[PDB]
């Protein structure tokens, strides 16, 4: 008989210490991080249900334990959501993550050494569009496509190399790309030579679904998001696709069980489900418009003080900002933003003379501070706070006063209140 | 955003569904072998606000800012994992057990590799090599089941080892109740050069305890789930000891860039706090009930007819081959569970039907142990089980024994 009253406080106060203090960081530092956000308290409420205990291999009404009544509704509310929010007529949301969602994709449409052509990592693409040091790169023969020298895909040489490698599958999606991609071009390259338009949307999810984005669900045979970034739910996957006959869906239920995964987490699912009702909010729409919003408020002022911005602008949440002729590392970078209670992260840009790990650059985004509160207002004179720290990277006194000046918005605009 | 947003007043759909959920485990007596009942610190954790941090690579070497505490969150449930099991390094960020051991592999081995893993009517797991799952379709697997006294021939396993020459062994089961020998694996596995895995899953938490054969320190790495016996919330972990630092380089790669993207930091969290309650010396009798609750079971299913597997128990689970009761493991599913009784339809060895429809039943202990069933009980309930095989068609037998579930349900509630 556990008790409800068993608690982490008087059990285990380091796990507890921690916990706490990150909560507290969550706090007094801006999140800047394009990937992040802040879920809702109805999204954690689900994730520590007692829906984690149960396991339900298969899938609503066909499953391989008993008692899986409830859970069952619970899944179909998540898939339906899932449905109407995006103009699916197929939805998957057993995926543990990301990685997960487009593993299954590959290893359902895919033979282990097929061609596949993906945004180089550099350029903007995700490790999984690839990446030599991940399953992508590894399983498969990767062809690679970037960006111009005006910061953009150049759909005229993806069109060649797809005719010159004749791939069987086209991945369209990114981690580090600011622009606005053509979906409906890239199909009709796909359909050209046959192959299969796979679009993974994991960070654009959210302001697809307020319509602040190109959807992609329309014109690629299947289609991947998380729905942790600026989705602002829980952290997960999802495989979504849209006229598709009922093979492709079998063999992508197939991939992700018994293909992939084992049991889902069916209180992760359960947060699915509630924050897939949010997006559907009015007050939803209005947020992803002022994230997109308050990202160009922050690149004009990086220009406006001498900074390249790779794309020369953004037409998303998110940004990169090329450090290379200021002779500066994004380890630098990140670590002296953090010392002023600024949290970005360091990102490689194209052509990248460092490593993933030094790299020349930062990656910018404004899920987190919009979900906040702040407005273009706050988000210039941020991006001006951070332009000072880059200018006086070895002034203590420039951090220190800048350190303060966050402190003193970030109470003003609580994260939870 | 407000702390006071909450799921009932908002979706009262998903919330109907939850709070179902939550009556459905108390009026239930679940015989899932691997279920059990997380403690409400683990809930507690899993509903924090780690869920908001990205936190790629691992404690001092991350790809992001701002994983101060979570890296001590992280280091934590490393220290603990290690301590409890005896192992020199831990990974701690799998999200499954099926994502820890797909790390394994594209770990160790390449793309066509030979594999010696045990076929899954016998008792091993998907990821154990079944055509239908990655482990099946990118290597090349030699099956090695059970004899017909029901338990592992290790001379047959060794002569299949030589023959195969296999770059890696698999030892692990998911539904095999019997002790296996790691050392005699190990053995075999040393003779000809291959790597030794173990997946011990559903024996964590009575490895733990000291109930069952640890396999760490005679294997080249160990998985295991954190949600099974060892009762904590749903993740994978990788255990490994006397290996050298290429080895668990490796291992740290194949779970991060190779297989995953960022963890679950609040997920971790739980597995952390549930690796410390593992530690505790009522977890040490909990699991020693457990398996005396197996054994009373079985004494009833045998004393009444039923046929099972390898005769006998020396865990948490044992199966009912009911292929001379002319009943399909779907039937005796379904008809258990009308009278509240939740198991799962499992496939036994040189079953005749598929995996979707079996020839017999699994059952576990774990849950049941948890909530407070002691031998007296578990005989009680093993002979309420046999009282609905033996009148499947009995509508008003399966009525009766609703009624004292319900009620035996009553008197120990899971969480209060
Ligand atoms: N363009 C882009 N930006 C992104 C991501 C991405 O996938 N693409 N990430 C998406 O999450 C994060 C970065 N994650 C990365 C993780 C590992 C490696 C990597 O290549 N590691 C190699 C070599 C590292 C070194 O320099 O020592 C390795 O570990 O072997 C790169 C990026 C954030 N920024
Ligand atoms: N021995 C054993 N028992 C176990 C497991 C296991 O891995 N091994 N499971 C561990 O979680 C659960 C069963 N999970 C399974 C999931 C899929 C298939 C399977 O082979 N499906 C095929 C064919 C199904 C059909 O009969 O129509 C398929 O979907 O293509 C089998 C078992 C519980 N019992």
């Amino acid at each position: 008989m556990l008790k409800r009253e068993m608690n982490i406080a008087d059990y285990d106060a380091e796990l507890w210490q921690a916990m706490e203090q990150e909560k507290v960081r969550q706090e007094e530092h801006i999140e800047l991080i394009a990937s992040e956000n802040y879920t809702s308290p109805r999204v954690m409420q689900a994730q520590g249900s007692q829906l984690t205990n149960k396991y339900a291999e298969g899938y609503p009404g066909k499953r391989y334990f008993g008692g899986c009544e409830y859970v069952d509704i619970v899944e179909q509310l998540a898939i339906d959501r899932a449905k109407e929010l995006f103009g699916a007529d197929y939805a998957n949301v057993q995926p543990h993550s990301g990685s997960q969602a487009n593993f299954a994709v590959y290893t359902a449409l895919l033979e282990p050494g097929d061609t596949v052509l993906g945004m180089n990592l550099a350029h903007g693409g995700h490790l999984t569009h690839g990446s030599p040091v991940n399953f992508s790169g590894k399983l498969y023969n990767i062809v690679p496509y970037g960006i111009d020298a005006t910061g953009h895909i150049d759909y005229a040489d993806l069109e060649k190399q797809a005719k010159e490698h004749k791939p069987k599958m086209i991945i369209g999606g990114f981690s580090a790309y600011s622009g606005v991609v053509d979906w409906a071009k890239m199909r009709e390259i796909a359909d050209s030579i046959g192959a299969y338009l796979f679009v993974d949307m994991a960070h654009v999810a959210g302001l697809v679904a307020a319509g602040v984005y190109p959807n992609p669900v329309p014109h690629a045979h299947v289609v991947t998001t998380t729905t942790h970034k600026t989705l602002a739910g829980p952290r997960g996957g999802l495989i979504l696709a849209k006229g598709g006959s009922e093979e492709l869906y079998k063999k992508l239920n197939s991939a992700v069980f018994p293909g992939g995964q084992g049991g889902p987490l069916m209180h992760v699912i359960a947060g699915k489900a509630v924050a897939l009702k949010e997006a559907m909010e009015p007050e939803f729409k209005t947020y992803q418009q002022q994230v997109a919003k308050n990202a160009k408020a922050m690149v004009e002022v990086f220009l406006e003080r001498g900074y390249k911005v790779v794309s020369g602008g953004t037409d998303n949440h998110l940004f990169l900002v090329d450090l290379v002729d200021k002779n500066l590392t994004g380890k630098e970078a990140d670590a002296a933003l953090g010392r002023a209670n600024i949290t970005v992260n360091k990102n490689s840009v194209p052509n990248d003379p460092k490593s993933p790990f030094v790299t020349s650059g930062i990656r910018v985004g404004t899920p987190a501070i919009t979900r906040r509160g702040f407005k273009e207002a706050e988000a210039k004179e941020l991006a001006g706070w951070m332009c000072d720290v880059l200018d006086s990277i070895n002034d203590e006194a420039v951090i220190e006063r800048i350190k303060g000046k966050v402190l003193d918005i970030c109470a003003r605009y609580p994260v939870y209140a």
